[PDB]
């Protein structure tokens, strides 16, 4: 059942707590930028003003399309404007019929 | 050792339970239908059944070729647990000479 | 921090046994310019070993760099990683924000 996709969009950013996480997540979905997202603890390690620093953050994995992504990451943007956050977009290269085309019905 | 590949896929996918998630990479590297799966846990939100969820989940990702790629998609529908799973799949675009020979071979 | 078209960034994945591992290796990469954010992940992964099915722990790792970076810490890896053959497998991610971008790279 595998298809070609070439509109699908990974959204990856980071935030620093676990509350946070949630509340983005939930709010993104209920925007419908966003058809689903997951959440995993990590901890990360850069070069932050000349020092390295290895805090705990939570990364998140937004699944949406190209369509909504820039509306997806501009929203995000404006729910923590202090921020400077991780934005890396993946392009997955395939998918199922029936998984694409839920994930297509869940945005607005 | 770094070496240009079009040939590797990632397949992601997400089960309920740990149980689950070991369970089925156990049998799709017994098959031969993936050379690696790594399982990460994860919390997940989305809309399902008119309602917004969040549960926890476990990530999958299955290392596999292109070749391999829909035989292994189509065995994980047969045995996978929920009745629309998650199917991503990502190609990597470079890997180590002798990384991308052990996935392979492993098959 | 508008969304840019991006073909220079990279995503490195590798996987070690151990926490200390994993944030020695982390810290060692960005002190050395190789990776601007190393991140670190718990996971499980499963293979086969001498002819078994193995299942351990492992950390996943990413590392976050740049092209022109790309072979000198692959390179890099061949004599710090704590495996003998490990994980390599890389990500481009197809776009990003200009600030993150810029900052990835300002980091190298």
């Amino acid at each position: 059942s595998l298809i070609e996709t070439a509109d699908l969009r990974l959204l990856l950013t980071t935030v620093s707590t676990e509350v946070e996480a949630q509340q983005l997540a939930q709010a993104a979905v209920e925007a419908g930028l966003a058809a689903c997202v997951s959440i995993t603890p990590i901890q990360s390690c850069y070069r932050w003003q000349g020092a390295i620093a290895r805090e705990t953050e939570q990364q998140m994995s937004f699944k949406t399309t190209v369509e909504q992504l820039d509306a997806l990451q501009q929203w995000l943007q404006s729910q923590h404007p202090y921020a400077l956050p991780e934005c890396l977009v993946l392009t997955p290269i395939a998918s199922s019929v029936a998984y694409r085309d839920w994930l297509r019905s869940s945005l607005s």
